[PDB]
């Protein structure tokens, strides 16, 4: 699409860079809503296409026409607020609903100059963040993850591509979903929009999940036919880590009965260990709450290696067959080393109700409480706050 001339006012977010030698130094970053949350429209008000499909055929018969007819609207600070997105010092608040309107934001982290996504190179390094989960019931997903999005939002791939990173274009993930726009241009051939994805955090107050999703094509790839499916170029399922699934059901939850109490603030630390050739070999996690380090628990079922972190062996032993076929942890690390965009979002699901996150072997939610119509009766205004984001050397981003 073509951005209009309204003033874009990206919420400021302070983040930190850390070294064992000198501590953590503050720096200024900016937050951007997804291109589609800005509002993409024809001049008569019709949309330029729904999620899951090619762009409207009459506004977008080809790429040049799509860019002419599909206008993206600038977002001022009120627009951000009404989109459920606000910041304060090092905090980012994401709200699911504003005045009974579903807003379910998804945002990206911008460098200080605002023209580029702050690309993160996490293989060999550590990432820490604090989070407040109290207001997310069964069926919700408050998410922190990375995707291998183009830093410029797709601008250099086409003279028709105008939005860039300034307007939040170029989103991709390992689900290879068909979106109306791709690389800031109309998705004329209806290709699935793919890229390597690192799900650091996917959660509600009842269950948490971690999942690397490697893909066999580097950067953002437009898939067709069998490329987009279950035997395709991307690992849809991911290689998952959920305490409930490895039978440690008292690790994470609401209240004093859990080692990590989801009703009060806590720190999440992720360490991406590499070997001497610079390949990622394992993903670790620990927590800090009330000033005390809390270690992740060992696998408590038979089969998988008795460890508390992710590696290829664990993934093969827990059935992550597409993950191993597509290159496994190494392939994940290769995308992490090239650089990836940080994304933060809040959402729910009308189909499966997020059952894979928090039902049956994944957690304590029944079959229907996580339906959006029941979610709002447990918590009228589901929201999540991510803050204090610190990146850098292993051992330097958090501590007691
Ligand atoms: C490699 C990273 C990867 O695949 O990450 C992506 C995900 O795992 O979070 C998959 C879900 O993403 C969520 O999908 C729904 C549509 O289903 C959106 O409305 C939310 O904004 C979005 O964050
Ligand atoms: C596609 O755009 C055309 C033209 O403006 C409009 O007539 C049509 O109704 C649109 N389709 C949808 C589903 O909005």
């Amino acid at each position: 699409q073509t951005p209009d001339k309204a003033k874009e006012q990206h919420p400021k977010l302070e983040t930190y860079r850390c070294t064992k030698a000198s501590g953590c130094k503050k720096q200024t970053n900016y937050i951007v809503a997804d291109a589609g949350i800005h509002g993409i429209r024809q001049k008569n008000g019709a949309g330029c296409g729904d999620w899951g499909q090619k762009p409207n055929a009459t506004a977008c018969p080809d790429e040049a026409s799509c860019a002419k007819n599909c206008i993206l609207s600038g977002m001022d600070s009120n627009a951000y607020k009404n989109a459920g997105i606000t910041t304060s010092g090092n905090k980012l608040r994401l709200q699911q609903l504003i005045n009974n309107q579903l807003v379910s934001p998804r945002v990206y982290l911008l460098e200080e100059n605002k023209k580029k996504y702050e690309m993160l190179h996490l293989t060999g390094t550590e990432f820490s963040f604090d989070v407040e989960m109290e207001k997310l019931p069964c069926g919700m997903n408050g998410a922190l993850y990375l995707s291998e999005m183009p830093q410029d939002g797709g601008k250099s791939t086409s003279r028709n591509s105008k939005a860039g990173a300034y307007y939040g274009a170029g989103y991709c993930d390992a689900q290879c979903y068909v979106t109306p726009f791709i690389n800031g241009v109309g998705n004329i051939k209806g290709q699935g929009v793919c890229c390597n994805e690192l799900d650091i955090w996917e959660a509600n107050s009842r269950a948490t999940h971690i999942a690397p999703h490697p893909c066999s094509k580097p950067g953002l790839y437009g898939c067709t036919g069998d490329e987009c499916g279950s035997s395709g170029i991307c690992d849809k399922a991911g290689c998952g880590w959920n305490h409930n699934r490895i039978n440690v059901t008292d690790f994470y939850g609401r209240g004093k009965q859990y080692k990590v109490d989801s009703t009060r603030k806590f720190t999440v630390t992720s360490q991406f260990v590499a070997n001497k050739q610079g390949d990622l070999i394992e993903l670790h996690r620990h927590y800090i709450q009330d000033n005390k380090v809390i270690e992740s628990a060992v696998v408590n079922i038979s089969g998988p290696p008795k460890i508390n972190f992710i590696n290829d062996k664990y993934c093969a032993a827990t059935g992550a067959n597409e993950y191993m076929r597509l290159g496994g942890t190494k392939q994940m690390g290769d995308a992490m080393s090239r650089g990836m965009v940080l994304a933060m979002s809040v959402w729910w699901s009308e189909g499966d109700f997020m059952a894979w996150l928090d039902q049956g072997v994944a957690g304590p939610c029944d079959a229907t409480e996580g339906d959006p119509k029941n979610i709002v009766k447990v918590q009228p205004n589901p929201e999540v706050t991510f803050s204090n984001i610190r990146i850098g050397e292993i051992g330097s981003t958090s501590s007691v």
